[PDB]
């Protein structure tokens, strides 16, 4: 019953707005999962930046990097949408502050700088994900070219399942030690771009950490989250969407509703 009904609901929703919805949800308390198109590919957009922040924290933990080291970029021509890096250009930022800016504000300067100097580019980022056992995730391009969201293109994509599994590994599992994992969680809980998506789908009193992404083409947008309900084990939700036409705008309310439906399916 419950799982097929949830499918019928998402199907109608994707048809309502003439596009495609991918979902994967996990209740870590029971192990119960729900998936819809969960093995199909969707553009990552900025959502990868939440994994990039984890790859940084892993380097810190392995002692290859220090969370407080100054990263200077006084001479750099910063990408579009660098709200945070542009204000510290004159003085630099710590690696930690930069990594969290990439996450919480989706800062492209933070992102490109980190990948060029610490993470070995898109192939390095992809390699990081393989190291935690994620085979689907691929980053091929840098900000902002990875945003084209061209129908049929596999570059810069993953699957809802793959993303959920990974976020679980990174946020709730054992890739990061107790201390570094807590930092990562705080970064996620501090995300500023997510209020109309998964967070909109659950009580205001529940604690949520997320990373959104919005390509700004082909109505492509997404969100992933760890949710701590009051007095319950955490949930993991992963919502990815595309639309038919280049000029379609993304739909926050669809994401929110997909999340509403998924959370119930695993209940």
């Amino acid at each position: 019953n419950k799982s097929d009904a949830a499918a019928k609901q998402i199907k109608k929703l994707e048809e309502d707005f003439d596009g495609r919805i991918g979902v994967f949800a996990i209740d870590t308390g029971s192990g119960n999962t729900f998936g819809y198109r969960s093995d199909e590919r969707f553009p990552l957009c900025s959502s990868f930046k939440g994994f990039l922040a984890a790859a940084v924290l892993e380097r810190v933990q392995q002692k290859k990097l220090d969370i407080n080291q100054k990263v200077k970029y006084e001479s750099r021509d910063l990408e579009y949408h660098s709200p945070i890096t542009t204000k510290y250009k004159g003085s630099g930022m710590t690696l930690g502050d930069m990594a969290s800016a990439a996450l919480q504000y989706s800062d492209n300067g933070a992102t490109n700088i980190i990948m060029e100097r610490f993470l070995g580019g898109p192939e390095g980022m992809t390699k990081f994900m393989r190291s935690i056992g994620d085979n689907e995730f691929r980053l091929d391009r840098w900000e902002l070219e990875l945003n084209t969201a061209i129908p049929g293109d596999k570059r810069d994509t993953s699957t809802p399942k793959a993303v959920a599994n990974s976020l679980n590994k990174l946020a709730l599992g054992n890739v990061l030690n107790a201390k570094v994992k807590a930092i990562y969680q705080n970064w996620l809980k501090g995300n500023t771009t997510g209020d109309a998506r998964i967070r909109a789908s659950v009580p205001a009193d529940w604690v949520v950490g997320d990373k959104t992404g919005s390509c700004g083409a082909y109505g492509t947008a997404n969100d992933y989250a760890v949710i701590w309900p009051k007095n319950r084990a955490p949930l993991i939700v992963s919502i990815y969407t595309t639309r038919k036409s280049k000029d379609d705008k993304h739909s926050d309310k669809t994401i929110a509703e997909a999340s509403r439906i998924a959370i119930q399916a695993i209940d």
